[PDB]
DNA sequence: ACTTTAT
DNA sequence: ATAAAGTATAGTGTG
């Protein structure tokens, strides 16, 4: 099974949507009977939004006096998953451990303090986690500084190997992969 | 490498 | 006027 790890840039715009969905505040493949089974791995406050959480965090810690730019990348949302088969082999304890382990890799490489949320969805087709990493470093907020072409290449080699080192049996994706990413809607048509 | 942004 | 950070990026799956 391949390690699936992919990030999306999140602004003020789409963080409201991310928050209202990630909390189950519908889609055909959501089983509402199972939504009570989702869980959150950070110890964030359920009732505070992501925008409000991150904006306060950055402002309260940033070296510069200047305002966060309207078009700033407030966080990079990483989807952490694999395929059906992969999870089929694991029980509840181990599935939880898998996501905590991935969360760790991101804590250790980019700061435990920058994991805004870590939201595990067991009510869709395949267990996955929506994990918000705030690109904040040296008192500066910059996705550009933190996740560049090389960092993404690096993660594709390094994350899967770090997972396997903790007893999880997944291989890295195809190097120089030709694939274009499809949005979830696009990918459903494809099957 | 070039534009937008907030100074 | 200046300069940091905006633009994608790397990967596979029904996020
Ligand atoms: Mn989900
Ligand atoms: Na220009």
């Amino acid at each position: 099974s391949y390690m699936v790890a992919r990030m999306q840039k999140m602004k003020a715009g789409n963080l409201g949507g991310a928050f209202k969905h990630n909390e189950r505040v519908s889609n055909k493949d959501i089983n509402p009977s199972r939504s009570h089974l989702n869980y959150e791995l950070t110890d964030r406050d359920r009732s505070v939004s992501y925008e409000k959480q991150i904006k306060d965090y950055v402002n309260e810690n940033k070296v510069s006096n200047r305002a966060i730019r309207k078009d700033a990348v407030l966080c990079d949302e990483w989807i952490i998953t694999s395929d059906k088969d992969f999870f089929e082999k694991l029980d509840e304890e181990q599935t939880r451990t898998f996501f905590e382990t991935a969360k760790n890799y991101f804590a250790e490489n980019y700061g435990e303090s920058n994991i805004a949320y870590a939201s595990v969805h067991l009510d869709e087709s395949t267990p996955h986690m929506h994990m918000g990493v705030v690109p904040f470093e040296n008192g500066k907020l910059s996705s550009k500084a933190m996740f560049d072409r090389e960092e993404l290449k690096h993660i594709q080699e390094d994350l899967p190997r770090y997972m396997s080192d903790h007893g999880f049996e997944l291989e890295r994706g195809k190097l120089n992969s030709e694939a274009k990413h499809k949005t979830v809607a696009e990918f459903k048509r494809a099957m």
